[PDB]
């Protein structure tokens, strides 16, 4: 459990937003289209995205519990190394973000992973479309920092 009521959480504060809800076995992969998070390609935080990831810190503050795995995924067409720093710094953007707002930073992890993991076709401009994404991993605290001793 934990995560169903954050599932109807979610899915009521992101009734309309442009963010896809997607649930995959314990964890919710909170995926961002470009459009609705950045402005043109660069890590722009619009207000239309910021207000959006206040929501979803405001989720984070209601369950501390969660380890929030900021993972940027993207085409790599036209310089891998490039995206991959599009790829990291789309992602860092979203942390500082929820740290800004309120979420420990001990709990956000940013993982550039654009050219790794294609969710889509990569030689059809709809699926490099497709990879040109951010998905927010929220995943239950795997043994919580621990020292007693």
């Amino acid at each position: 459990y934990y995560m169903d009521v954050q599932e109807a959480k979610l899915r009521d504060k992101m009734r309309g937003t442009g963010v896809s809800v997607t649930r995959s076995g314990d964890n919710i992969i909170l995926n961002m289209p470009n459009n609705v998070t950045f402005d043109s390609s660069s890590a722009t935080l619009k207000p239309a995205g910021a207000n959006t990831l206040t929501g979803v810190a405001m989720v984070l503050k209601e369950y501390p519990k969660t380890a929030v795995n900021v993972i940027g995924y993207t085409d790599s067409t036209g310089g891998h190394d490039l995206n991959m720093r599009l790829s990291q710094q789309r992602a860092d953007s979203v942390a500082s973000a929820l740290i800004t707002q309120g979420v420990d930073a001990s709990r956000i992890r940013t993982q550039g992973l654009g050219p790794a993991n294609p969710i889509a076709s990569n030689s059809t401009a709809e699926g490099k479309a497709q990879n040109r994404r951010v998905e927010i991993t929220l995943s239950p605290l795997l043994e919580h920092h621990h020292h007693h001793h």
